[PDB]
């Protein structure tokens, strides 16, 4: 139930926005990646081209998030938003550990049409992961708010939250050690 | 200026979901010219009744002293600068500003305008560093939009300001 115009709306946010960003489609259980941006696209390593029809997990190795994915699979079917850091491989092989933003699109509130995705790489910002993390978690929500997946008068309150997840998420992470 | 850049950033302006205000630099003394609705909720004033004036209505005279000169300075030189303003709503409640600031397009070092966006302080418990960096990624999406943070080398524009933003929240509580 989700007009060409709005879709269209979406693509364009994607494709002028600061942070990777990626949009699932939801109608079916395989759950293609259906809109990629340009920083997903450099982060990882692939075009968009290749990319496109894919489920997200080929950024994934075997049985290694184990976690991490039943929890994204709830979130998932029951609809609902979801921060968790992921071990991912770039194109070339070389590890890295991905925070992950999951927000629901479009449809109804427990059937989403879409699902967003928004992907923050850890370990590139030395000292202030935390201050990064969040500073990310901030530039996503305007994303969110744009697109309109976040109500524009709780923008705010709905970017306190998701930086102050995005710091513990860190703060977790290098607590692993 | 121009008339299709000046209703850009008038279009950001309505929209955004960060306080933000945008001042005059041609004018003696050097008021505000936009002022956005996030703004205007978190000082309890409406446009009419504090547009085409100067936002140092916000402080008591002199408790500012400091960072008004960096201010000015920043101002005069047409640099970025991040501050910590005490201030006061239309209800004469006080609260503590970090003010982000920032030259829009033209001269270097003589911009047409500054853009302001203030971060209310003290309303966010145990995460004011996250709130705080959280705040200088919206904004620095939304100098993107405008124009004055280039393409998107805004990562790491956006990375340093969050850097920048914590640091200051750090020092003002490290003042107790
Ligand atoms: C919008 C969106 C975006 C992404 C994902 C999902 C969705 C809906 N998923 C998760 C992946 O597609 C898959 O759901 C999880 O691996 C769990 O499902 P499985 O356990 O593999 O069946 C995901 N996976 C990953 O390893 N890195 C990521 O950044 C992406 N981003
Ligand atoms: C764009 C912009 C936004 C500003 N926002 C605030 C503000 O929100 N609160 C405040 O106390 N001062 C704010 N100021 C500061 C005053 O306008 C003034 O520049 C500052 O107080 C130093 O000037 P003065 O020493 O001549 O008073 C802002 C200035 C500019 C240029």
């Amino acid at each position: 139930a989700m007009d060409q115009k709005q879709f269209e709306k979406i693509r364009a946010v994607f494709d002028r926005s600061g942070v990777a960003l990626t949009l699932v489609d939801m109608s079916l259980p395989e759950q293609p990646l259906v809109l990629a941006n340009p920083p997903f696209l450099r982060m990882t390593g692939y075009t968009e081209g290749q990319i496109l029809g894919f489920n997200c997990r080929f950024l994934q190795r075997g049985d290694e998030n184990a976690q991490a994915r039943a929890d994204i699979r709830d979130a998932l079917k029951l609809g609902r938003e979801l921060q968790v850091v992921l071990r991912n491989y770039r194109a070339n092989d070389e590890p890295f550990d991905n925070l992950l933003f999951l927000h629901p699109v479009g449809g109804r509130p427990d059937a989403p049409d879409y699902f967003l995705g928004s992907q923050f790489e850890l370990g590139r910002s030395g000292n202030s992961e935390e201050a990064a993390a969040a500073g990310h978690a901030g530039a996503l929500t305007g994303e969110l708010a744009r697109i309109g997946t976040v109500a524009a008068r709780l923008e705010m309150d709905s970017r306190r939250h998701l930086a102050q997840a995005a710091a513990a998420l860190v703060r977790a992470w290098e607590r692993r050690g």
